């Protein structure tokens, strides 16, 4: 049919970044001290003058303590402001609603989880438990049916209201299971967490979950960013359809961005906002975390989000106007390396492994996700066929594809599937689909894909849809030039091959709509988590539940309509999940990319490193941390954990010495 072979080997990426690997439990622990500390200011400018209570009970009995001897420079001092720079625009501040915060770390910042697993990075093996975040513990029954987690027992809401159950329980019931309600992220639906999987309230600070599998322990990093985020319940609920007269997208809009000092349980919290320019956040006076010092964190006492682009981040970075960037559009790479060359640069630029990959995705819903009309059904029947998606990979010049990027050693031949760069992955396993355009037009042909009217582009057969030439439509992400790049060069070799095809560019919220709502034929994507780690949010590895898959989700409500080889990688996800045995697990993903690959689940074009920009001033940031393994690099560096020695700090502050107000209010709160 087609002469598949392994892919080759990519350059050596030498003059990278080796991380210094950990044990688990070295990174933090919940005890409580003997005595506190803060920053001066707020015990003599708030404390004294009546405005905050004392720290101790601001604090849990328990905080979360961050051990020193992982910190990297060790403990810190307070002062400085965390200037990002963000290619994204704010919608609200309702994120269990499914609004997007902008990205580059503001959402991460902000809506903190039951467990946490981006600083994972540094620990040895990939069958490790994630850390406890707002869930201080759990424990498993005899049978692994039921998992007991005790929460965080003495937390507060930025504004002062306790964190409890409720909020836990407003998640699981009012977004998660409720099917109008849509948590950002585009992959909290009730299966994520295993099909039939339930949980109740015990006591305010402990919760019971309910498991069809035994030990299904892969579920821990669900209950993990992006997917298990509980919000305000005190504020969320009076708005809740359930419990109001509101609508599901008066609920959703219930906070637009200019509603300022919303509860959360991050370090920062929104004190101002300004269209198309700055968001600026303060830190948290009800803050749950502490260094082994009593120094109640964070240290930085600012955040800055720049509202520009995705580019801008990079200039702003190397330039030194900004202080943090993931360094992922190979457009940039080169101006960003000669600028970080410079060895009076403010900034380090540190790359990494292969983990950054691009899919090209076709919708597998041949009944009617999306609402298809008879052109749109035409392709989801084309794109479930075999020899369809084999003649369209091999149309593809891999290796053009990513010259077209940056030249050089960065990227990688990909076929698709599992990262190259990460420790599941194996090339024997992997199927590659050499550049062969004159068997891919062969292909097409023999499904019946001809050109009838002699313009150069191929055509349905008589039967369908009159004979007329094929058009696919490509969803692609707007903010980004990798995207159009990568989306422009496809629809050039698609036209070498006969194949029309039509980019539909949207903005990242526009898109998200389209994409999870099933309203496209083909897209452009960048690789999500299970890609680059297989161990976060594995459900999304095959079509598991009705909506884990990102290619092939069924309309409410339907059954899936699974081909043989996507019914086969369910059982393999589903195996892994519930298995404890590492080597079982090592060949449970051999099997799984061999089916993904020779079936082509998605088609890959090309894979290469991101470097982690940051600026020099800040101490304790981890050696090696990779731009995008469990999470991006704004959640893996510990930012709540990250400070600047006196004689370094910037004079960036714009609320110096205030706090946040309260919810609804101006702005923040002086003198
Ligand atoms: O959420 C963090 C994440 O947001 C966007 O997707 C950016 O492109 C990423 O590099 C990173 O900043
Ligand atoms: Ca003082
Ligand atoms: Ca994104
Ligand atoms: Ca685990
Ligand atoms: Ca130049
Ligand atoms: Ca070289
Ligand atoms: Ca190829
Ligand atoms: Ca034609
Ligand atoms: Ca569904
Ligand atoms: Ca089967
Ligand atoms: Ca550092
Ligand atoms: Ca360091
Ligand atoms: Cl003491
Ligand atoms: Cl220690
Ligand atoms: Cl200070
Ligand atoms: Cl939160
Ligand atoms: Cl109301
Ligand atoms: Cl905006
Ligand atoms: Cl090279
Ligand atoms: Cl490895
Ligand atoms: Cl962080």
């Amino acid at each position: 049919a087609f002469e598949t072979t392994t892919p080759p080997e990519p350059p050596q990426f030498p003059a990278e970044g080796k991380i210094n690997y950990v044990a688990r439990d070295t990174i933090l622990e919940f005890k409580a001290l003997p005595s506190y500390s803060e920053p001066d200011w707020i015990t003599e400018k708030f404390e004294k003058a009546g405005k905050l209570p004392p720290l101790k009970e601001r604090l849990p009995e328990e905080p979360l303590v961050y051990k020193t001897g992982n910190m990297p420079d060790g403990v810190g001092v307070y002062g400085d402001t965390m200037r990002h720079v963000v290619g994204g625009r704010p919608e609200g501040w309702n994120y269990i609603a499914g609004q997007s915060q902008g990205w580059g770390g503001i959402d991460i910042a902000l809506s903190e989880c039951l467990t946490r697993t981006a600083p994972l990075f540094q620990v040895d093996a990939k069958d490790t438990e994630p850390l406890p975040n707002l869930a201080k513990s759990w424990e498993w029954s005899e049978d692994g049916h039921t998992l007991t987690m005790h929460l965080v027992k003495g937390a507060k809401w930025s504004d002062g209201e306790a964190f409890n159950a409720d909020d836990v329980m407003f998640y699981w019931e009012d977004a998660v299971v409720d099917p109008n309600v849509s948590p950002l992220g585009g992959g909290a639906s009730p299966e994520a967490f295993g099909e039939g999987t339930t949980l109740k309230k015990i006591d305010d600070y402990t919760v019971e979950w309910t498991f069809k599998a035994a030990f299904p322990k892969q579920y821990l990093y669900t209950m993990a960013y992006p997917s298990f985020c509980p919000g305000p319940s005190h504020i969320l609920k009076p708005q809740h359809p359930k419990y109001s007269k509101n609508t599901y997208n008066q609920f959703k809009n219930a906070f637009p961005p200019e509603y300022m000092n919303m509860p959360v349980m991050g370090a920062w919290v929104p004190v101002s906002y300004r269209p198309d320019d700055l968001i600026v956040l303060r830190r948290n006076p009800y803050y749950w975390k502490v260094d082994e010092k009593g120094q109640q964190l964070p240290y930085l006492n600012e955040v800055h989000y720049k509202l520009s682009t995705w580019a801008d981040r990079d200039v702003q970075a190397v330039a030194g106007s900004g202080d943090f960037s993931n360094l992922e559009q190979p457009e940039n790479f080169v101006a960003s390396l000669k600028r970080a060359a410079d060895p009076n640069a403010p900034a380090r630029l540190a790359f990494g492994p292969r983990l950054i990959g691009y899919n090209l995705q076709m919708n597998f819903s041949a009944n009617g996700w999306g609402n298809p009309d008879e052109r749109g059904q035409a392709i989801r029947e084309l794109n479930r066929n075999e020899v369809f998606r084999q003649a369209v990979t091999s149309a593809l010049d891999r290796k053009a594809i990513g010259d077209s990027l940056v030249k050089g050693p960065f990227t990688a031949i990909y076929p698709g599937g599992i990262s190259s760069g990460t420790s599941f992955y194996d090339r024997a396993s992997t199927v590659y689909y050499p550049f062969n355009l004159e068997g891919a037009k062969a292909a097409l042909a023999s499904i019946g894909l001809k050109d009838t009217d002699g313009d150069g582009f191929l055509n349905f057969p008589k039967e369908t849809l009159g004979g007329r030439n094929v058009e696919i439509t490509l969803l692609v992400n707007n903010g980004y030039a990798t995207d159009k790049s990568l989306a422009e060069g496809l629809v050039g070799q698609m036209a070498k091959l006969g194949l029309r095809v039509v980019i539909h560019s949207l903005d990242s919220n526009q898109r998200d709509a389209a994409h999870y709502g099933g309203q496209f034929d083909w897209l452009v994507r960048r690789n999500s988590t299970e890609l680059s780690s297989v161990v976060q949010n594995t459900e999304q590895l095959a079509p598991v539940g009705p909506r884990t898959s990102w290619n092939h989700r069924s309309p409410e409500g339907k059954e899936l309509d699974l081909m043989p080889f996507e019914k086969e990688m369910a059982d393999i996800v589903r195996k892994f999940i519930s298995s404890q045995d590492n080597a079982e697990r090592a060949d449970l993903m051999k099997q799984y990319q061999k089916v993904y690959t020779q079936n082509l689940y998605t088609i890959g074009l090309t894979e290469y490193p991101g470097a982690l920009i940051v600026n020099k001033r800040f101490s304790n940031v981890p050696q090696g941390t990779p731009i995008f393994m469990f999470n991006w690099a704004e959640d893996a560096i510990i930012r709540e954990r990250l400070w600047v020695a006196a004689d370094k700090q910037g004079k960036y502050e714009l609320f110096p010495q205030q706090l946040p107000g309260k919810p609804g209010e101006g702005g923040p709160i002086n003198h």
